[PDB]
């Protein structure tokens, strides 16, 4: 166990281990800047806020920690340490998580940098990489969107902020919703994994024009701006609605056709223009996924089949299972203990 110490900033205590210097308040939780002294890194340090006050947020902490520990991967955000200053579970109360101290997003670039075709490709190749390394453990994102891909001076990129929202935070003239599947903005249905790959679509699309594809004021606003690019559903696709309701309304609209998205996407690569079609396709179950966008020719450039790497098997069973506070806190506190850090 290392030595800890005790301060008080921001009207809250940090009792953290003596690697962790120079503690600077940044803003679910708390969060200070940090220099860890044992690896060099600025890292951001993540106080848990009532980690284990309802069996909803016990289990939250618990999904949390789990899926952080699970992420090993160039352009995903990982776990670097977690702690607590707790001796005993008896007396386990208080949550730490540690990652990279992440910098610019992607909204500084779109809005303050000139971007060739080049930036657009290694920038939605390396979110695709990482998307076919978190499809291939069964993990939905559900969250992609520009405030969630951290870049650097190089354009690397990394993926954060897994979705772990209320239905005030969806409302609205909100970049919240902006980028989300139209199937799981409306409820239409049970939600796969290419849900993340509409999102995909919406984020390239502002790369190559500067502007938000789907800025809608409301839902069904947004709704009536998606299906006027990519057309009226389809008696195929309305049978998957689950919602009488919702299929009533859909066919109260006048029907419209797909655009020409070369028309839309003006001057654009045409290899972009062809993922793009690929990618904003209403039905979910004809979408392109992330192992099959890798392989389009937009990216010739950057693929390697050989270093595009899949996850081990992650063991979502806890999701299904109904426990008690003290007994989501005690698999919690082992995950805890049992933690083992990267090389
Ligand atoms: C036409 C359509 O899909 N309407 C949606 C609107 C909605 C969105 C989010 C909700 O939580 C509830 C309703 C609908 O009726 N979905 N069932
Ligand atoms: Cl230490
Ligand atoms: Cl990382
Ligand atoms: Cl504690
Ligand atoms: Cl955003
Ligand atoms: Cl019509
Ligand atoms: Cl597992
Ligand atoms: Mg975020």
């Amino acid at each position: 166990r290392p030595t800890f110490y005790r301060q008080e900033l921001n009207k809250t205590i940090w009792e953290v281990p003596e690697r962790y210097q120079n503690l600077s308040p940044v803003g679910y939780g708390s969060v200070c800047a940090a220099f860890d002294t044992k690896t060099g890194h600025r890292v951001a340090v993540k106080k848990l806020s009532r980690p284990f006050q309802s069996i909803i947020h016990a289990k939250r902490t618990y999904r949390e920690l789990r899926l952080l520990k699970h992420m090993k991967h160039e352009n995903v955000i990982g776990l670097l340490d977690v702690f607590t200053p707790a001796r005993s579970l008896e007396e386990f109360n208080d949550v730490y998580l540690v990652t990279h101290l992440m910098g610019a997003d992607l909204n500084n670039i779109v809005k303050c940098q000139k971007l060739t075709d080049d930036h657009v490709q290694f920038l939605i190749y390396q979110i695709l990489r990482g998307l076919k390394y978190i499809h291939s453990a069964d993990i939905i994102h559900r969250d992609l969107k520009p405030s969630n891909l951290a870049v650097n001076e190089d354009c690397e990129l990394k993926i954060l902020d897994f979705g772990l929202h209320t239905d005030d935070e969806m409302t609205g003239y909100v970049a919240t919703r902006w980028y989300r599947a139209p199937e799981i903005m409306l409820n239409w249905m049970h939600y796969n994994q290419t849900v993340d790959i509409w999102s995909v679509g919406c984020i390239m699309a502002e790369l190559l024009t500067g502007r938000t594809l789907f800025p809608g004021t409301d839902h069904i606003d947004q709704l009536k701006l998606i299906l006027r690019l990519v057309g009226t559903p389809g008696a195929e696709l309305l049978k998957k609605i689950s919602s009488e309701s919702a299929r009533n309304y859909i066919q109260s609209l006048a029907q419209m056709p797909k655009m020409n998205f070369a028309n839309v996407f003006i001057g654009a690569n045409p290899l972009a223009v062809d993922l793009l079609e690929k990618m904003l396709v209403l039905d979910s179950d004809k979408r392109i996924t992330a192992a099959q966008a890798l392989a389009h020719a937009y990216f010739a450039q950057y693929h390697d089949p050989d270093d595009e790497p899949v996850a081990d098997p992650y063991d979502q069973s806890f999701e299904s299972r109904d426990l008690l506070i003290d007994e989501w806190k005690s698999l919690t506190y082992d995950e805890v203990i049992s933690f083992v850090p990267p090389p």
